[PDB]
């Protein structure tokens, strides 16, 4: 069978048996193993006692802390160099760049990074070999999706740092019924390394293994590979999340018929009792988490959430477009969360939640700018940085919490049916200081895709397309393409298609609209027109609330004019920022129907 001991390495498993790994599964443990040369190999039962035992070991080591107001919360403090997803040494790996970005006409892409398979091999050489020296490997079995669900996948991740396993076990369906229901069958390959071997040539900060100067998350669709390197923070680490189910499934979904999106799901009830869900897409810090279990301020009015990050979505046998919630959990934003803007996700994270960089209060209580909350006499405050701090932000400005999705008092009836929930509506937006409109809804199927292309958000207004410029798989050019087909579907039910701006402001410099729960009045609008009723007005951009038909009662000075107004000029500038755009990064890839929408746009432009 072999001429030494060679490449078995059951002699270092301190939990689980290879010999009862599917044999897929093997070769990809004992192959990395090889590679990286851990000291212990570490197969994840997703049980409460690792999970326990894990939590003292991290503490232990001094890699978090228990904040002992809450019932079993922790919080990890991280080195100021890895705090958030790094887009620039985020790359896609295929044999032709045009598959992953659209080739475009005069400057560089930013649609995608696309890198050479011989350019990767260097870099995965230059970093991966060794790279486990003195540290377990760790092997998370885990479902994207129901255990059970036609829409779910299986990955396989490794990594050396027992953060990521604490955090996926959040995140997503973790263990031992996980390789059970795998199977011999297929699944998605996760290598991921903080990419720091012992003995440390370098010193660690706050006790948090990273390298920067290596980091590195690379894609290999074809591979069925996600493999990252030198961060241990959020979308770079936990790898189920944006690697998995946007960037490899978004490729999957294209070739199979399906979509995977950053999208949260909701579901909206009006005092009837009468219920719709909707899916909504916004870039990044935009409001989606707030929006997917906001607490409504219109009376008789519910919002339950289905998820708040990520749909994967199909057209059932039926027509309606179906709708899951892939992950378990919600990594949310902390700074700005507070008992008025999202009081739902302060009744959720009280409890097995797991902070990372926010400050921490001398009675073990979490802290963060626009928590609005008190402290009692007495109680002083450590920042994010592990230093004492008065009133430099006490917590990183994308901080984060990770905690349970089952624990949130507003989670969907039917958040975990296999099935899906049904999509009336889908709707796009982001931060627009100027012009843009509270609220607006597509002509068509095809103006609707073109308003998902056309969506821009202040960081300087970027483009965020679908909000999916970050999380592309493949050529976007090709997902318009995608979308637009399913216009083609026979018997498809297609979602009413609507755009939203949270974020206007006044010359002054302040929000025209409160927002928050005060959204349930546009939600309410949305709602009255899937139902069919005569509540539009017709504009060069599309369909807009009639006068008196948004509730806004109680608000009271609303500037309507301001914030329902459509400036020519305005207007005349974004069509030619939209066709720039579309031109020299979409180029040769941009179907018809998108530069005819265009077009036609800047025609009812032309005619104010
Ligand atoms: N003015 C205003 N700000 C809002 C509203 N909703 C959310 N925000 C702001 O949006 C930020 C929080 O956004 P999140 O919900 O964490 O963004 P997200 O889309 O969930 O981001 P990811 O989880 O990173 O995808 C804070 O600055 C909030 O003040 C709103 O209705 N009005
Ligand atoms: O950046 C985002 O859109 C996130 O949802 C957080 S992270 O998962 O990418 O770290
Ligand atoms: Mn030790
Ligand atoms: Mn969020
Ligand atoms: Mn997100
Ligand atoms: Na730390």
């Amino acid at each position: 069978p072999q001429l030494h001991n060679g490449l078995d390495f059951s002699a270092k498993v301190i939990q689980g048996s290879l010999d009862s790994l599917p044999q897929e599964v093997r070769k990809f443990v004992e192959g990395n193993a090889q590679l990286c040369q851990p000291e212990y190999i570490h197969t994840c039962d997703g049980s409460e006692e690792e999970y326990g035992r894990l939590l003292a070991h991290m503490q232990e080591e001094g890699v978090i802390r228990k904040l002992k107001k809450y019932d079993n919360c922790w919080l990890a403090l991280t080195d100021p160099r890895d705090v958030a997803r790094i887009e620039s040494k985020t790359v896609i790996i295929t044999q032709e760049q045009r598959d992953t970005v659209p080739i475009p006409k005069s400057g560089q892409s930013q649609l995608g990074r696309w890198m050479s398979e011989e350019d990767f091999e260097k870099a995965f050489n230059a970093r991966f070999p060794g790279c486990m020296k003195g540290r377990t490997m760790y092997v998370i079995p885990f479902s994207m999706g129901p255990l059970g669900s036609p829409l779910a996948k299986i990955g396989i991740e490794l990594t050396d740092s027992p953060y990521v396993v604490a955090s996926m076990r959040i995140m997503t369906r973790m263990g031992t019924s996980v390789l059970e229901a795998l199977g011999d069958g297929e699944f998605i390959k996760c290598l991921h390394s903080v990419g720091c071997p012992l003995p440390l040539k370098k010193p660690l900060v706050n006790n948090w293994a990273c390298n920067p100067e290596l980091t590195l998350i690379a894609h290999l669709p074809d591979r069925r590979e996600i493999i990252s390197f030198g961060s241990g923070y959020g979308g770079n680490s936990l790898l189920g999340k944006k690697c998995f189910a946007l960037r490899i499934a978004s490729r999957l979904a294209k070739e199979e018929g399906w979509l995977a999106e950053h999208m949260l799901i909701l579901g909206i009830t009006n005092p009837e009792g009468k219920k719709k869900y909707l899916a909504a897409a916004f870039p990044s810090a935009c409001g989606k988490t707030n929006l997917a279990m906001m607490n409504p301020t219109l009376p008789g009015w519910k919002v339950e959430c289905v998820g708040d990050d990520i749909a994967w979505m199909k057209f059932d046998a039926q027509g309606n477009l179906r709708a899951i919630n892939p992950e378990n959990g919600f990594f949310g934003v902390a700074p700005g969360t507070s008992v008025k803007t999202n009081p739902n996700a302060i009744k959720t994270i009280q409890k097995n939640t797991i902070f990372t960089n926010v400050a921490e209060t001398s009675d073990g209580g979490v802290y963060w700018e626009g928590i609005d909350e008190p402290l009692a006499p007495g109680v002083t405050i450590t920042s994010w940085k592990n230093k004492e701090w008065r009133p430099e932000p006490c917590a990183h400005p994308n901080s984060r919490f990770c905690t349970p999705a089952s624990q949130c008092p507003i989670i969907d009836p039917a958040w975990e049916s296999p099935e899906g929930v049904p999509i009336e509506g889908i709707i796009f937006g982001g931060r627009r200081p100027a012009g843009v409109p509270l609220v607006y809804e597509a002509l068509s199927w095809q103006h609707g895709v073109f308003v998902g292309a056309a969506m821009r958000s202040e960081a300087v207004i970027m483009h965020d397309p679908f909000a999916m410029r970050p999380f592309f798989g493949y050529n976007f050019g090709k997902y318009l393409a995608h979308w637009l087909s399913m216009a083609h579907r026979p018997a498809a039910k297609l979602p009413k298609i609507f755009h939203v701006n949270w974020f206007r402001k006044d010359k002054n410099g302040k929000f025209l609209w409160p927002g928050f729960g005060e959204n349930s009045r546009v939600l309410e609008w949305m709602f009255g027109r899937i139902e069919g009723e005569d509540s539009a007005k017709l504009t060069p951009i599309g369909y807009v609330p009639k006068e008196d038909a948004l509730n806004l009662k109680g608000l009271g000075d609303v500037n309507v004019e301001e914030l329902f107004g459509i400036s020519k000029e305005f207007w005349e500038k974004e069509v030619e920022e939209i066709d720039k755009y579309l031109e020299d990064q979409v180029n040769a890839d941009l179907p018809y129907e998108i530069e005819r929408e265009l077009r036609a746009l800047k025609q009812r432009i032309s005619q104010m």
